[PDB]
């Protein structure tokens, strides 16, 4: 636990034109957790996705958290992205962080996030809502500091 | 369908090219990757192959303006058979902006309709929603 | 490293004109090797502050504005610039202004400041996109040493 990158998969948001409150949730959550400060990237969907990842892979960050762009409408393409750059998936956790606002919001089984290590860093797909992410983050907290312990050794 | 973007940006991060690129998936195209291309012969090329290409439509954002390098919209008039005025002009009046001061004209190239967009988010924004009412029926008539 | 781009408008930040400097200075930033972000754009007085208040809490290494540093009675981006440092570096604002000589000698009226608050450097920058660039031009051989001397 300690250097992360957020980065925000939103084509307004990216332009300019609108709000980003997944990231701020994100980057607070982080503080609490031994890094600290991270700003959000925000990106739009698509090539600046992978663009984002291998950037933040070849910086040799710990973890990064990334947040929307999960979902089944045409230009949803973070997993593809976030597929291209993993050595591999943990479906486990995707499938918690799927099931962590179930209750609730039920059609939380429509993201298609993943989770995986690519080299050191461990990347996280959150879906592109304020409690879909906080709900997540729950998740992740429970197991970040042995995720973290074991890609170390 | 079939479309082409051309995002003209003097600098040659493209804002605008995934915004329109969504819009077209909607619109029943696509997943269409943005061509940003810098003013002047760059947009003739871009032009000129999407015209080849015999594409349904093409959308370009940016250099409409009066600035030293906006010539969009003369290289979009040098390609098309016939300008659409009344496209252009809805495009100007949607939205409001300093702009009045775009340039840009709407048109056929053969069977390729052609749509000049300001080269901000939000005259791109305007501007797609002017299409959306009446993009398919433009593209019924052409065809 | 992270940044804001504060733009400071009425007008952009209604939605009446656009915003052209933003994307300048955004394009700029990714150059230099920071990973960072959307603009914001922000009307004139008060929100200025506000604004740098956000950024300079949520711990940015740097804040660049954009407008309301001239002299009309709606420009107070330095008065909220200045109440918001620590302390200004008036080198860099004088080569900031500067920057726009021989060629635009009204670049001498702007009031523009940098400083430091807390361990955010934040640079003034005029509303103008040839004063903006001008600007960026000072920045590209002291920025990287600016932001080690304050960590
Ligand atoms: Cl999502």
């Amino acid at each position: 636990t300690r250097s992360a990158r957020i980065v925000v998969v939103s084509s307004r948001a990216a332009a300019g034109v609108y709000t980003d409150d997944c990231g701020p949730i994100i980057a607070g959550w982080l503080e609490q957790h031994g890094f600290s400060s991270v700003q959000p990237q925000v990106v739009a969907d698509g090539n600046p996705v992978g663009e984002a990842l291998h950037d933040a892979v070849n910086a040799g960050v710990d973890v990064i958290i990334t947040s929307g762009g999960t979902g089944i409408s045409p230009t949803d393409t973070t997993p593809e992205h976030t597929v291209a750059v993993l050595d591999y998936v943990i479906p486990g956790l995707a499938d918690a962080i799927r099931r962590s606002g179930l209750p609730k919001v039920p059609t939380s089984v429509l993201s298609r996030g993943v989770c995986g290590v690519a080299g050191r860093t461990l990347i996280i797909n959150l879906p592109g809502s304020p409690g879909g992410v906080r709900d997540g983050l729950g998740v992740l907290a429970d197991v970040l500091d042995h995720a973290l312990e074991q890609i170390a050794g």
